[PDB]
């Protein structure tokens, strides 16, 4: 499976802290710094804008920090459906686990897998031509925010669900964990991401390259 | 084929004008940050270097200043270059050395430009004899907002000739940005790549970054 793009195709990035990464929420224009922010979305978008330039794609970012699957759902009509995206990218799951530790969230992996399946069923229902790119939620064990006893193997189940769902809905799957598992063998985790949740400049470029590769867009 | 060779903790420094600066925080004292790089081709080149050559943990800096001409680089060469002791130094200068003759009444010819750059490169190799220089081709997109074909060509082509001639003289790496943009405009209009034809926008920045990684042989 590969992503197929047309002329003037709409690409939309959706997610949390990792997808938002300080984008201007007041930007009404596609393909700008203000629209993309400073995350992996910027680095993926520019590869799409340069690489697939002949198709002149219109790229948008609607990620919001602190989001969990149910919070994507809450704004899915305005921040997704309204765009009628030709290609929709979703990276969600780290908060669905992390907020059980930080904000006392009572949602398990069951909550996460059921909510995501429901959101994906609805997405394909309302946008039947949309090509979905589902991304693997990830961590870096030696990141400042991660306590190994409080994360593993509980979080691995979240990565299992994201993959299971990509198979169910026959979507593209970006395996970010495998990439980061490899990257930390070259340079320490803090180089890629300081807290082990949110990627820094070397980690954003890595994710962008993975995304271009997984989708087959060069 | 000659390539740029990087070591562990190697220092990479980007130097130039409006294109190299691109709203970087001039008060940044730290390498490898958004504040250090700004939003130009330097950011997109740096991140490829930071991800690609991660095992070498390079320290990347940007010292470009908008409106700069070759003499203006020399004026701050000690603080904004020599002080860094760069292992790899990248220079993109020349568009202002022509454009400001039209916009600010600058009295400098291609002679001025070629002699000043020769002098800057001689001094650089003199003070940092182990620095690997990456000299970039100054460029324009003809259907940009700021370019008047009658007021630019063939005059400006002499500036690109000089940049190449000097890359040969000092045996540096040469990034041929014009060839890349000459090709890119056959895929999408010039104003997609750069609205004014001088300063590149997001698709042009990524293109330049890719050219630089290719010319240097750093993948």
């Amino acid at each position: 499976p590969k992503i197929n793009l047309k002329k003037d195709c709409v690409i939309l990035f959706q997610g949390d802290s990792i997808t938002d990464c300080g984008r201007d929420r007041n930007s009404n224009r596609c393909n700008t710094m203000e629209q993309f922010g400073s995350g992996y979305v910027l680095f993926t978008a520019t590869q799409l804008l340069e690489g697939k330039a002949a198709l002149q794609p219109k790229i948008y970012n609607r990620g919001i920090s602190g989001n969990k699957v149910y919070q994507l759902r809450e704004r899915w009509e305005i921040d997704c459906l309204a765009f009628q995206p030709d290609v929709l990218s979703i990276l969600i799951g780290v908060n669905d686990y992390w907020h059980t530790l930080t904000h006392g969230y009572k949602g398990t992996v069951e909550t996460y897998e059921n909510d995501l399946r429901a959101l994906l069923k609805y997405t394909k229902e309302k946008l039947p031509n949309t090509q979905i790119v589902l991304c693997e939620p990830f961590t870096l064990r030696d990141g400042a925010a991660i306590e190994d006893s409080k994360w593993y193997p509980m979080f691995d189940e979240f990565r299992k669900s994201a993959r299971k769902l990509s198979e169910e809905f026959n979507t593209i799957f970006v395996p970010f964990q495998s990439g980061f598992d490899a990257a930390v063998k070259l340079a320490p985790a803090r180089y890629w991401s300081n807290d082990g949740v949110h990627p820094d400049l070397p980690g954003r470029q890595l994710m962008a390259n993975m995304w271009m590769e997984a989708t087959g867009l060069k």
